[PDB]
């Protein structure tokens, strides 16, 4: 089973990276470490590398995604997506 996390915007420093940020609890729940590939599915599905959360975001059930990943997952900011190992 995947986990669900709420889409939020990427920090500018991560825009144009095929990568998303999620905290360690979230990584632990799907069994991935920083640098591994995750599958992300809103209404569409895409893949991206796992980055750790910024400190301000630890413990939040969010996943930070830039515009390209949001487009490819078919998900808007504030909507949940399913995240699983790739
Ligand atoms: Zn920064
Ligand atoms: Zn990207
Ligand atoms: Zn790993
Ligand atoms: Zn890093
Ligand atoms: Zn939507
Ligand atoms: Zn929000
Ligand atoms: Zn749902």
């Amino acid at each position: 089973l995947p986990i669900k996390l709420r889409v939020e915007k990427a920090y500018p420093e991560d825009v144009g990276k095929r990568a998303v940020r999620m905290d360690k609890a979230s990584r632990d729940r799907i069994g991935v470490s920083e640098g591994d590939l995750v599958k992300i599915t809103g209404s569409k599905t895409t893949v991206a590398r796992v980055l750790p959360a910024k400190k301000e975001d630890v413990g939040k059930g969010i996943v930070r995604m830039d515009k390209y990943e949001r487009q490819n997952a078919g998900a808007s900011v504030g909507e949940p997506v399913e995240v699983d190992r790739a």
